[PDB]
């Protein structure tokens, strides 16, 4: 289950396959399999990584439904492949892919936001190799994220009772209809690379955990002793693995040799004296170096980690034993040109903006992000709530075992990929599913989600808190949200209801806060906000003005400040982002406190000033 | 002098070093050299490739003056470096760099827009290697592009006679003051990679030229015969040259003797050759294979060089591609985007080429510096013509007497042409943008004496011997004696914008007076800039300056005038898209003369131009 990011070292090399590929669109339900046997005819250029949808203005690829086919050639020296295990990794292909090498089907993947790989040792040959990747963008009632099989996209307008409308629907061009509020960007959204490991025996997975901290400093910068655990998995076939712990300056501060036992695994614990802890706003990273022993080294892998604990205790959220307060937002992987394509310039800039704002956290709304963003947040001291793509869900999905299977894959896959990041403090198993109502519906939702809550706990060796992000609903008939480790609520009082009336919005919010006060869980906002067009101004700000967005946060935040059990404020959204078109989306979702080009609206300045005065620890 | 882009094949591998590096700002005139000896203290993250300026909103890196230091570590298997020649290539470090590996100074480079490399065979070691790169952003009276040592940035406002202003200037924080109208984005703007070649003997350079075409078809798609030439240089006997067509079929091949300094050269006849044309690209591959003594079947080294078969000839007032009279449709561009700055972005390059097609344009100029190599490969495959330009922008008489500037200028011309010579999409070289050329006394002759040797140098350096131009600023064309001697006259004119403002009747009258002057000169003439700053969303029934309507009306009126001149062979407007500049009173969040917004969205004028260009053929318009 290990999916360690490809590394280059004395025992391993990575050969990136990013660049400008060849590309063709294909059919709604098929593509020509023979395209894997020869160069694509009349190809278009297509940069990888990137969504394909915004990379060709002659076409309207945002309207594309079904398959596209990518292809490129590559060659590597015979010297490099000799005796090695050769692996082809796709960091993400959104949503499903069939992969061919030299005309041989390697296999397929379903799930648009997690990495997958193939052993191509036997399919590779000398000279030029032809790599063909068919990618399917289709979403529907059995996918995560969820699409609608008929009707409209989420938040779409209709006149369904007009006979002409009903008839035209029957014959309209097939389109994906997201049951979620972000554009269905598709393609090779993240990197592609060929990499090598030793063949006879190799490191397959590494898990590092913080088991216990002894005598944590008052400022939490250090602990007198930290007990960490390692678990290393091997593939291949009295062997041993050397584990070296490097501090921030690369000094080997601890080292052990562990026996490998057969399924082939080595595990143990290491005590670190005067351990330097990882904290929001004050990152510190160690490296665990694993070396498979025969002076020689057979294989090696360098795994970054941070030493810190996470504990929900009553209505507090303790990081290294200190009461943490979330400041931040949901984000999206979204930008002009790239779409959902990973862009590390943008990631570096965004992390700097999180600091400029004096925020300390975000959520990976609504899918796991590119691996590089978590590495960045590890080094920059920004906390993450890591979320699977289970958005758009309701009772139709809970009754479908295929969806449950995909959901379990997404949870296991996210945690297997991301478990070693100190920046991740909580897992989210869904966003805005249907949880409330009458009859059997609330119990049916609980019966669907409770085993997934348990799965996220079982899968994470650090046993971090697990939540489910709840959409505005009848909280009195929802019986699932209140059972989560942290209550995470999306609320739009004064925007989607009581519209523009901030007094009424705050009154309604306080009524629901009184409800949560009794439940006795820690609670935080994971969404709240107001669409805002930069440059629209009013002396008495109305909806869509910069002033209304600022006033909205000023009023709502004054209310949650009065509740000691309310442990965080993550707003919606960090930045404006693309959506399916519709009458409430002014060139996408405009609830960003920043524009899509990362420029600050009035509310961003107001929030920066507020957040400057709120400490990471001890606010409540 | 060869700088072939790194390739992976059976004898060569490339190891990319892009990613998130460590980064620190340093001083105005220095940086700590000891930072090369250990990991940078308290580093910031910085993505490579990219400009650094817009990658950290906590800092104000747009205001930074002087040095920054990049650093990262890397490791590669010993088995792959063993016995190989190891080269570290920087596609671009803007503007100057000192490079260290494991604490050893490899060397330095000046020139922010062309690649450079170091042999690191001896400096590499097993395990982790520490690569430290100091990058200097400073510009001034001896750099290309040119900065101002004092005063204001180009087209900056001043009240120089106010004593308080004069005094405050003396004590103001040092800042780069561009003498050019684009922001001074700096850093590791393009890719970094380590690559290998065989050590004993290897291919160092390849030049492919189209020497002659016989009996070109009426539609220019083919010629009965094409004579091409190859010139292969080696470092560190025979080389096999194979010519592969679009399907990879070997249609021609010769084995050539290597003579010492070590080179092989010759000619190859291609019967029924498929030609490269604007709007109808066709590419061959020349595969060069170094053969062992002497001799066996095995290959010592190989390189695959893309090329296209086409001729370029200025004839009277026509610009002939494959003997057909071409008409340029397009624009100056910039490598410019949110977040990336001047950083190369192939998603953006792929998108921009699709927009060039959407507009029905056929060409652009690399204003005002050589672009990333990948964009030329893309234009080769997409049939888009390029005017390739060096960063000699902001120049005036202060520079012409400066030997360091002249050397840097010669370096840029030789470096650009050495890097870019094999692209069929490149049809013309530009040796400068908007230098001072006119005036009285000795000034016009001084400018001519500076630029004429550079014109000759561009001709001597290009084995294809393509036309050479100098892109001319709006000036007194009657006292300029340099522009009229270029192979194609390329003019930047802003009648109705920077002069006769808003009066399109007067602008067209003035343009026609200057066109009458060029009609007498008897050379082919094209626009390389003309336009109007335009804020998307500003509208008027009678469009005034900055409205979308005025921009549309501007092109409608000016283009109607040049359509009347048979010797006017192209229209490249300013600009493809809005881009960042130094701040000032005439730049509304940068330069807004884009027909597209900075996010590549079309203004009214873009739609009008799309319809116009749809009706103008690549060949035979005039
Ligand atoms: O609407 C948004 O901006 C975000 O909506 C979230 O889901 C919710 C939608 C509504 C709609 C009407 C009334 C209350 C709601 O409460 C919600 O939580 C969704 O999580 C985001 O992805 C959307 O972008
Ligand atoms: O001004 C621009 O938008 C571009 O100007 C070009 O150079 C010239 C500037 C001026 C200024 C005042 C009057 C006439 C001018 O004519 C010019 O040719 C320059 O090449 C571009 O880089 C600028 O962005």
């Amino acid at each position: 289950n290990g999916m360690l990011y490809p590394q280059s070292n004395d025992s391993r090399i990575v050969f990136p396959l990013d660049g400008v590929w060849d590309f063709r669109t294909a059919g709604e339900d098929s593509y020509p399999a023979e395209w894997a046997d020869a160069p694509l005819p009349e190809p278009l250029p297509m940069a990888v990584p990137g969504s394909y949808n915004d990379q060709n203005d002659e076409l309207n690829l945002r309207a594309h439904y079904g398959w596209v086919v990518y292809q490129r050639s590559f060659a590597v020296p015979s010297r490099l492949v000799a005796g090695q295990r050769m692996i082809l990794r796709f960091d993400a292909a959104t949503h499903a892919a069939d992969v061919y090498l030299n005309g041989q089907l390697l296999g397929s993947h379903f799930g648009g936001f997690l990495p997958f790989e193939f052993d191509v040792t036997s399919a590779l040959h000398a000279g030029e190799n032809l790599l063909t990747v068919a990618v399917d963008n289709r979403i529907g009632s059995s996918t995560l994220p969820v699409g609608n099989d008929a009707g409209t996209a989420f938040m779409g307008s209709d006149n369904a009772n007009v006979p002409a409308v009903a008839e035209a629907k029957k014959h309209a061009r097939r389109q994906n209809l997201p049951n979620f509020d972000f554009f269905n960007f598709a393609g090779l959204n993240r990197h592609v690379e060929l990499y090598t490991t030793p063949a006879d025996a190799y490191i397959a997975d590494i898990a590092i955990t913080t088991e216990r901290l002894d005598h944590i400093a008052g400022d939490a910068c250090t602990a007198a002793n930290a007990l960490i655990a390692y678990d290393v998995t091997f593939g291949g076939d009295g062997r041993q693995v050397r584990i070296s712990i490097l501090d921030g300056e690369g000094t080997v501060v601890a080292g052990v040799t562990a026996d490998i036992e057969r399924t082939a695994k080595a595990s143990g614990e290491i005590a670190i004296r005067d351990a330097k802890l990882w904290n929001p706003g004050a990152a510190y990273l160690y490296t665990a170096v694993a070396e498979l022993l025969p002076s020689r080294i057979i294989d090696a892998y360098r795994q970054t980690f941070g030493i810190r604990t996470v504990e929900v205790s009553g209505t507090t959220f303790l990081i290294n034993g200190k009461p943490f307060y979330f400041k931040g937002f949901g984000k999206h992987e979204d930008s002009y040109f790239h779409g959902r394509g990973t862009d590390d310039v943008l990631n570096v800039k965004d992390v700097s903006l999180i600091h400029w704002l004096h925020a300390n956290s975000f959520r990976t709304s609504h899918y796991p992000y590119a691996e590089s963003m978590y590495d960045l947040c590890d080094r920059e001291g920004i906390v993450i709530i890591d979320e699977v793509p289970a958005v758009g869900m309701s009772w139709l999905q809970y009754a479908n075992p295929l969806v449950a299977e995909r959901h379990r894959e997404a949870i296991r896959g996210m945690i297997a990929r991301d478990k070693n990041h100190p920046c991740i403090v909580m897992w989210s198993i869904a966003n805005a599913p249907g949880l409330d109502g009458d009859g059997e519906r609330p119990r049916q939702a609980y019966d669907y989600f409770r085993p997934l809550y348990e799965l996220a706990h079982a899968s994470d060796p650090q046993n971090r808190p697990v939540t489910l992000v709840c959409c505005q609903n009848d909280y009195t008939t929802d019986i699932t949200e209140r059972t989560m480790d942290v209550v995470c609520i999306n609320r739009y009082y004064g925007w989607y209801n009581l519209s523009g009336d901030l007094d009424a919005a705050c009154h309604a919010l306080n009524i629901e806060l009184d409800f949560w006060e009794n439940i006795g869980k820690p609670v935080m906002f994971t969404e709240y906000g107001a669409d805002t067009i930069e440059g629209i101004h009013g002396t008495h700000g109305e909806m869509f003005s910069e002033e209304f967005q600022r006033d909205y946060y000023a009023r709502i935040n004054a209310e949650i400040d009065k509740r000691p059990w309310f442990i965080g404020e993550q707003l919606w959204n960090f930045a404006d982002f693309a959506t399916f078109q519709g009458i409430i989306r002014v060139e996408g979702n405009r609830k960003g406190i920043l524009t899509r080009d990362r420029q600050p609206k009035m509310a961003a300045h107001w929030l920066r000033e507020r957040w400057a005065g709120i400490p990471d620890y001890g606010y409540k």
